[PDB]
């Protein structure tokens, strides 16, 4: 029942200067942090092999675009490798991103791993040395972080067990970043995977976020300096009743309202299966709920800001600017739709 | 992880619609629900004698005050005796409030007791049959309740089996007042005895708040229709070190930033130790807080809405209009104040 | 982390002497605690009518009962009305009781309550003035108690609620009693309803038993000074496949070992459903289960003790020694079997 | 509440009868798993330098004993650089512990790590790839892992994050343990240091055992596939009340009986500040305490089994055999210990 400060007001006032930064007013994340794993299928989806130098290549294309995206990027995710590669100009990509008004935000996490016992649930690992990995990453121009847990909703999941140490995971991670300077973003994703419908979805959410910040408050996380990276709550993927997004927005914002502090300085949706557009109406609805929010409502999109710039780029050269020109038009509709200015009963809930 | 709905959307509505009634902009809470134990110890400090005629007139005095009252009280909470008695024209008490345009709460608590193997600490009693006396005061008139839980700062406590304790007994009582369609009122309060200082008591605050949300979700309470009556965040009465009303205000709106989720319709603060004056300078120090505050930052007084007027009444009949008089004052005070219209660095926090 | 201490040496040695006492070897406990809502299902059977001269009457005809029984019964549960009726003969039942070598008990819960938000789940009440009640009927002869938790095997239960909550409470009341001397039974019973098979069972019965074990660690409880009266583990009653009692009885053992601590000083079984003479079967063959089994095993049986003797009375006085005889032939199988002398692979588990 | 087996009742058979063989009668465990770091204090005691080679002569001095150790020594515990290194002989070390009889342990953990807002507590890490590295130590022959959380006594803790967060993380690493066919040795360590009388010490070891029992429970560990390394109920080091070795006993054996259930297959005590001999009457006295004790009751000593053999060896190759002999002097000492057979309320 004693305090035992984790943080001095120096760093609580850096930590909060960094998240505020990230998701102003306008701005929004992009999530270019793909593993090595994943950025291999994107490069086999337009039939170009992973080279080290392509993915340098394709990187620079998002992070030298032109300046349009400057008030629309607030933060930009990379992984491991990218962070110490440079531009054609010999610049680092940090300084890259820097120098358009961003932050460098870094994927921290190891991947998940099986919880035995349990019907195909995982956790997540990356904590050992983490701390000496986060000194590293600081010192070489990240403020913020990612940390990635997965939950399915299914027949009997998550269970209690998966929830709790997902939880308990994102705590410790979140109170090694925070002792580097380093922002961390919690993202405890739930699939849409199934045939689970809305308030089904609602329903977990819901469990999971207040599981989250008791685990946070637990471990001492300072919420003002955190970030959270939710789904929305939508139906599953093979659900028959349709919703509007009017419905998708009201579901969403109230699990918020219900589970998330008003200290928490944002929240950064993640797109999960949506198409590009599909995330841009839902952050614009979400947005233009006339429930009360009390926390930034902004993106951290992957595939959402880059499927388009992706295809159009093929990984032929010469296309350059047709594909940065994708990638800038999805950056200027979700800076709109976090201000709720993007056009092309509560009791139920 | 699946969904077994303890409301109907119906039910969620009657109990949002009651809470946002008490907490309406300007009103607050007068808690004449001193059990008569409490009482009697009221009527003793003014050389009056403990009869139920003098605890059924002291009580009329403070209910059929004039329609000055009207916009300032948002509800009434009272003990068993007094929802079955009557005024002197007749009318039933729960009669006279909601003529004025009040409603009407109740307190359903038993009283603390001791927890073996602690120091000194408690829970509370009173769950036993609950359901059937909520289904009984809602017929007669109650639409919201209250029950006070205890927590003491020391050495040693409170406790992590206390705050435990407290936190899911709370969360019982809840549940089964929206069973009935009665409103709970919340209250985990924190002693101020003590020599502990400011920061403390926000520590304290946060993790015991941290705890009651998680033991209200734990057992599916619809926080719409909750509201929460803590302490605000001081200094012990015996701590050396002088703070500003500011400071207490910024320490208590930051503990609550970080814990009450925004669905919580209203917090009602309790008086504690503090005076009159003291208390409706502090609660216009918090409205006035620049801080984003998403519910209602009100009152539920006992003793700094009655401190007053008790005194001026000194048992003396002839003193009626004096005392009545008394109590208009403070609850014109504290409608201002519950507004931040009332006139006589957060990173530190 | 500081010990606090809740009973001193002289209040652990009285309630390590009392539960040792009960479950002596050979000896077994007697359940006629029926509420009188529960006891008039019984005379209804026989076509008595539920007055409270027959209930003086049958009670009487299990207490007196000739002395063959003494050295099979420890212990004997009393419903409040019975603890404080006498024989014919004027002698208090208390007083029955002892002279014949038993401990007296009364049951001290006031039933099941449902939990909101499950799927017809339930806890229970009689916490208030627990203390009170306890100290009285420790002046009036009861030297334990019991407490009765109700859990349901089905497609989503029993749920994390339940289980806490139901753990929560049996704590909070064994708390209780060991402060007034007494020595509570704890009863955690997982119904056999429902079609669930024998590993489905032993997995709940574990997974109940490892939450009520962290609750009464967390509550401060004296475990020397306790009992457990758990189910049995066993398949559902609308389950297909048969199981022997030498599976049966291993899979019980199993759970068993995998969380009750040594310091408990004795189990004492429900029968549940199972018939007299299948009730004694099993526990013999538990008893000689080859496993070890560092606590008494031996029983708590209502129907299995009392089910022939309420057939042979049929409410007429002069079926008394026909009555008594069935009574007594039970009780001597039962003490048999808790000693494994009754007569009419693990790595599976 | 719907069970998905983490084990099949093969996999069950094969960690219950390795766990067993460990803990057989008369049989302990040597703890020659110092990492890198602790050795190289152990060595300077000496004035020897902290080299490979003196690392690996040290080691095979231990674990080529004379045979009178082999009914005395269930299991050996070993660092990962000794995992792989070999006798002069040219046996790997694994080899030559399983010629006598004994079964191979391997420590896994990675080491403890600062917890943000405590008084200096501390939780442990080595998950990440456990899974990985546990499947390959099982190659190469060990049947058995060990993981340390180290509590500390004092004003404030150990504090309900430290408590809970350590038990979690030990059940993490027994389940992946489980997974890979290896017994973990669960190692809850609290500290004897401080002022703290024997009831404190009681206390605070029967939450933390309650603590891991739970987590254990959580994650669906194989308790007879498992087993505990505890302190002993002691006073702090720089407590003034004296107590005998019955008291100790009581105090260790009684706490246990309040946490443990009978499931586990033995209690492996650690012997924490104890000199040779004191780690061998009091883990005589607890083996003959009355009380019933329902899992094996044995010892799991580096210091304790290796303090003499250091110092008569001192870095001479010559005092091979000197070495040698005062380490079978103590496990033949504590394998009578750990059957009540060794002579040199209220809680
Ligand atoms: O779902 P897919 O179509 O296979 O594509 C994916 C899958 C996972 C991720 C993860 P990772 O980078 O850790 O692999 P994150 O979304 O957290 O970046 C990224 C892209
Ligand atoms: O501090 P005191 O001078 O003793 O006055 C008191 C003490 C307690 C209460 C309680 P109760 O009504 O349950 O007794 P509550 O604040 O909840 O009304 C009310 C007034
Ligand atoms: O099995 P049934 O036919 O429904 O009869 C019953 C049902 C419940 C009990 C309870 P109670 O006495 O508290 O009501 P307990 O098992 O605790 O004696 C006793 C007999
Ligand atoms: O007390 P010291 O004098 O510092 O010696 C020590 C300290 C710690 C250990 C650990 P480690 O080998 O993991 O560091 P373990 O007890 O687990 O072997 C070993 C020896």
């Amino acid at each position: 029942p004693h305090s035992h400060p984790a943080l001095t007001p120096e760093q609580k006032k850096e930590l909060s200067d960094i998240a505020h930064r990230i998701v102003a007013p306008g701005k929004g994340i992009l999530a270019a942090d793909e593993s090595t794993g994943s950025i291999a299928k994107r490069l086999q989806s337009i039939g170009t092999e992973n080279t080290e130098e392509n993915r340098r290549f394709y990187r620079q294309l998002l992070l030298t675009a032109d300046d349009r995206v400057n008030p629309c990027i607030g933060g930009v995710i990379l992984f491991h490798e990218t962070l110490y590669q440079k531009a054609d100009d010999g610049r680092p990509f940090p300084q890259v991103i820097k120098s358009k008004g961003g932050v460098v935000g870094i994927k921290v996490d190891k991947g998940v791993v099986p919880l035995a016992g349990t019907n195909g649930e995982t956790t997540t690992q990356g904590l050992d040395g983490l701390s000496e990995r986060c000194a590293q990453y600081k010192k070489d121009g990240a403020d913020f972080a990612k940390w990635r847990c997965v939950l399915k909703i299914g027949e009997h999941t998550p269970s209690a067990l998966a929830i709790m140490e997902n939880a308990n995971v994102l705590a410790r991670y979140a109170s090694i970043c925070q002792q580097n300077g380093i922002v961390p973003i919690v993202e405890p994703e739930i699939l849409p995977d199934g045939d689970h419908d809305l308030k089904r979805c609602q329903y977990v959410t819901e469990k999971v976020l207040a599981a989250v910040y008791k685990a946070l408050s637990d471990h001492h996380i300072y919420l003002e300096g955190t970030l959270l990276k939710p789904n929305m709550v939508t139906p599953g993927h093979a659900c028959t009743q349709k919703y509007s997004h009017e419905e998708i927005a009201m579901a969403t914002v109230t699990a918020l309202r219900r589970t998330v502090p008003p200290a928490v300085t944002g929240v950064t949706f993640l797109s999960g299966g949506q198409s590009e557009e599909e995330a841009s109406i839902n952050l614009n609805a979400i947005n233009k709920c006339p429930l009360l929010k009390p926390w930034a409502l902004t993106f951290s999109y992957g595939r959402a800001l880059q499927a388009s710039a992706l295809k159009a780029w093929g990984g032929k050269k010469e296309n350059l600017k047709a594909a940065q020109e994708e990638y800038v038009k999805r950056a200027l509709a979700n800076s709109l739709a976090c201000q709720g200015k993007y056009t092309p009963s509560n009791h139920a809930y």
